[PDB]
């Protein structure tokens, strides 16, 4: 924590102190959901979705998994 | 169980959705940092850290409460 | 580990081991919510909740965000 | 929500909104570890680790899982 | 930050990184809930459940210790 | 919680209940790393890594990401 100072980059701060437990999605560009403790679950594997998002915060690819 | 489609905007997916259990952090403006299971943790309450970044990236702000 | 002892503080444990990953909410003093993944969000920034308890387990602060 | 009071306690709380998805486990009872994403890893199962502590905050029982 | 390689066990890969954030449940034999976040919830302590799955992916326990 | 019951197999659990919050990794084919608040991180995008293991917990296939 005294790892850091104002003015550096996100890289050099992820670079001191690792990337953070959480970030605010908005303006980001992958969004990963993952389904757990919600009934109406189906198949073999866990549930899954990546969003893409492009510069201006559209979706731009869906991919489900499976 | 609820229905999306490209070309929405991120406010349309999480009213359809609800915000993703993650997101990448790089290019967003606020960092949320819990340090959990770190040998060496002070204090009577748990440390934690936001920082905030300007459009471009940059740290502008850190907040260290606790305190 | 080996590093802990009963008869130890909480603050003793949490600087030989770092604080658990997860613990029982009821006693503390503050609960964080956050609500993800959860369909009718609304804003532009990831709504949570901050709630202050007393001693006795009632509240006595809450702090939305964004603000109500 | 709008289903919370000041003046409620943590049952109340929990009851209108769930309980949260972070705490702060200073004051709390029981402590749970998940040794994850940690090199040196060991055994056929998650190594885990519950710490009960009493009203004091202090430390009386000590679970590792797998057991030492 | 340490060396893996095809081949390995799940033994050797735990050993060179840890266990994963997440895995998927299943073919596993012990699934673990903890109810949070979800109205409704009662009690003095949180709601947890541990169920025990065999070799065939059948529930043969179910744990609500609380209790 | 009593909408299950002994006998029900992973697909009728998570069906009830969902998928749980957690599940013992050792038996199962899919392991995910999300390399957070470590130091040591670098890159544009969160390091990651997706494993493969084969029905005897053999590791097969290798992806990092990026």
């Amino acid at each position: 924590v005294s790892k850091i100072r104002v003015g550096m980059t996100q890289q050099q701060v992820a670079y001191a102190l690792g990337t953070p437990l959480m970030s605010d999605p908005f303006g980001t560009n992958t969004w990963f959901y993952v389904f757990r403790q919600q009934p109406g679950h189906e198949g073999v594997t866990q549930q899954t979705l990546t969003l893409t998002f492009n510069s201006s915060g559209v979706l731009t690819n869906i991919d489900n998994k499976p």
